[PDB]
């Protein structure tokens, strides 16, 4: 077992240039001496600590150890505190080189090939023989799904609103997380995040770099003429298309998009996609899913126009058919359902879709330039909006957006792409984004472990489900700020956010698989779960954990830690802790956006 260094640092390392502040565990409030040592032991730098006191989220007495000035490349740098009488008066070995996120950006996007449904996971692409597996859900027993998935049984206690009895082929798409579900909601932001990082590379001019080019990713679409990152994105878009309801299926709601499709009931950990024996069904349909659809398909329409005109055009034509249907049924909300004992997939419920509408409008406007999308876009409560603090479940949480609080996603599209909105408004939008980043930049300075989020305002406070993802989305908006201003403070903010995710935290935990001295090793996943049975393999690298969640929303974290544990410590790296150690598409997408960004800024 690993001791836990008194000096918390990024367990992998730092880019030679930029803000660098470790966090020490020192009740000894009074500047204590430190000293950066190279692998050999020689003190290549030194100074004193900065007493910050009792940190509210971690219940730790801490000091900051700013060493931003230092920028000398090398392997094995480890801090120390000669005066301190602690058996752990130090930091894990780390690096200061240019290629910290060079490989990590690919690993992160590889997560999406791995979670692909309806296709075999084969060698080269898998990165290892042990991650190979049969296609998941292609109608071959024991699977009972996706080629002919019927609508949810009506007599079911959680059947949701009534549906007609029919079947669809909804093969393909990505698995959401540790489960075998496929959700349009949550899938929407995930896929928007990959296409957006691409569009950003294009407009800036580096779309001919890394994963943005044909042959940039170790996926089967390596040299098919299209940009690799979009091939992945299209995999999910192809699945969205199949989820849209047709005239022959149900006239009352044609053009609308089924909320999600998954197992009738929950299966246990320790299973591969093709082994899932559960009956498979289609959830009801929801304005939000219809709008995520309209939005990502519009975005897809303008990005694929140069490569595959036929595909790009059908995307747009479907996006509009969905936007239109959403106006006629603007208030069908996916309702809540238990997390255990009920439907075999998460609910992703939301009773507010104004933002979604705003989002779809922003994407449709920039793509079609039509008046109707412009009039909505502008006369909206969310016009040019960009939260720093949201506010159903997201109210008072801290962060710019989530799978359910979508305004902001659209706003980013307005602040980065063509469109003929008064150049004046575009300016506000870009300012709001920088404002938003400033607030978070503050949170970091008042935070002991320099993380951009503070506990929730929802009175219960603490860190929410998948907190880490909030830090991630924040880093994206920050990233744009450094684009619109050039003020390296926004970049240093990112440097703090990611440092937290990689080890400078109250758990001395690297929430990313395959990275750090204490890497994330037991995510809640049905395939990569060594703890369930040695039969299954440790997971691939570059996948991030949801992190701390002080709502004790799973048995394991309930039995593993006291009832009063500090929010930033409410975590356990155990495959059973689904509320604290799970992996998803809406978390690895933003984690990828961010790792890519940090690799270019270098
Ligand atoms: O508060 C809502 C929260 O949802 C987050 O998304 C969740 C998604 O909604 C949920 O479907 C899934 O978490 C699943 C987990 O994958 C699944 O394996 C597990 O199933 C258990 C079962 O409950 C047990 O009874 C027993 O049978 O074992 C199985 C397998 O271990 O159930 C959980 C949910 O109950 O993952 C998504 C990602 O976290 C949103 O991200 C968040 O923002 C929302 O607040
Ligand atoms: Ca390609
Ligand atoms: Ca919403």
């Amino acid at each position: 077992i690993l001791p836990q260094p008194d000096v918390r640092v990024n367990q992998v390392g730092y880019l030679p240039e930029g803000k660098k502040v470790a966090t020490v565990v020192c009740n000894s409030t009074q500047p204590v001496k430190w000293q950066l040592k190279n692998a050999a032991g020689v003190v290549v730098l030194e100074g004193y600590t900065e007493p910050k006191g009792l940190d509210k989220d971690s219940q730790d007495y801490v000091h900051w150890l700013d060493f931003s000035d230092f920028a000398t490349e090398g392997i094995g740098y480890y801090f120390e505190l000669p005066t301190v009488n602690s058996p752990t008066n130090y930091s894990h070995p780390f690096d200061i080189r240019k290629d910290i996120y060079t490989q990590m950006k690919y690993d992160a996007l590889a997560f999406f090939y791995h979670k692909r449904s309806g296709i075999p996971i084969e060698m080269p692409y898998a990165g290892g023989e042990q991650w190979t597996r049969p296609a998941g859900h292609i109608g071959i027993e024991p699977n009972k799904g996706d080629t002919n998935v019927p609508t949810w049984p009506q007599d079911d206690e959680y059947a949701g609103i009534p549906q007609k009895n029919y079947t669809k082929d909804v093969t393909g798409g990505w698995y959401d997380a540790g489960d075998h579900g496929k959700y349009v909601v949550n899938g929407g932001i995930a896929v928007w995040t990959l296409m957006n990082m691409y569009e950003r590379a294009k407009i800036r001019g580096l779309d001919n770099w890394g994963p943005y080019r044909d042959g940039g990713m170790n996926i089967p679409e390596q040299n098919n003429g299209y940009p690799d990152i979009l091939d992945e994105a299209r995999w999910e878009i192809e699945f969205f298309k199949k989820m849209q309801v047709t005239e022959k299926e149900d006239p009352s709601i044609a053009g609308m998009v089924h909320h999600k499709i998954h197992d009738f009931r929950w299966t246990a950990l320790g299973m591969l996609p093709h082994e899932d024996p559960q009956p498979r069904y289609l959830r009801p349909v929801s304005t939000a899913a219809t709008l995520n659809f309209a939005a990502t398909l519009a975005q897809s329409a303008r990005l694929w126009k140069d490569y595959d005109p036929t595909f790009a055009a059908d995307c747009l034509e479907k996006a509009e058919i969905a936007w239109q249907a959403a106006l006629k049924h603007p208030d069908i909300y996916a309702e809540y359902t238990p997390g255990s004992g009920g439907p075999g997939g998460g609910p992703y419920n939301d009773d507010y879709v104004g933002d979604e509408f705003y989002w779809a409008a922003c994407e449709l406007y920039v793509t079609t330039g039509k008046d109707e999308y412009k009039n909505y876009l502008m006369n909206s409560p969310h016009y040019l909006e960009m939260p720093a603090k949201m506010g159903g479940e997201d109210n008072g949480l801290w962060g710019c957006f989530t799978w359910g609080t979508t305004q902001g996603l659209g706003t980013i599209t307005l602040a980065l792409v063509e469109n003929g909105l008064p150049a004046t408004d575009i300016q506000k939008a870009r300012n709001n984004i920088a404002k938003a980043a400033d607030r978070w930049l503050e949170n970091i300075e008042e935070q002991g472990y320099r993380l951009p989020i503070k506990q929730a305002e929802d009175e219960r406070g603490g860190y929410p489900w998948g907190s880490n993802s909030f830090i991630l989305n924040q880093m994206i908006v920050m990233g744009y700020a450094y684009d619109f201003t050039g003020d390296s403070k926004y970049l240093d903010g990112m440097f703090d956010g990611i440092s937290y995710l990689l080890g400078r935290n109250a758990m001395d935990q690297s929430y990313v698989t395959g990275y750090g001295e204490r890497p994330l090793q037991n995510p809640h996943d049905r395939f990569w779960t060594p703890q369930t049975s040695k039969r299954f393999p440790a997971p691939p690298p570059g996948i991030i954990s949801g992190g701390p969640n002080s709502r004790f929303e799973d048995p394991t974290i309930n039995a593993a830690v006291k009832k009063d544990t500090p929010p930033q410590k409410c975590f356990i790296d155990h495959t059973d802790s689904w509320g604290t150690n799970q992996i998803t598409v809406n978390w690895n997408a933003p984690f990828a956006w961010v790792t890519a960004y940090l690799d270019e800024q270098y």
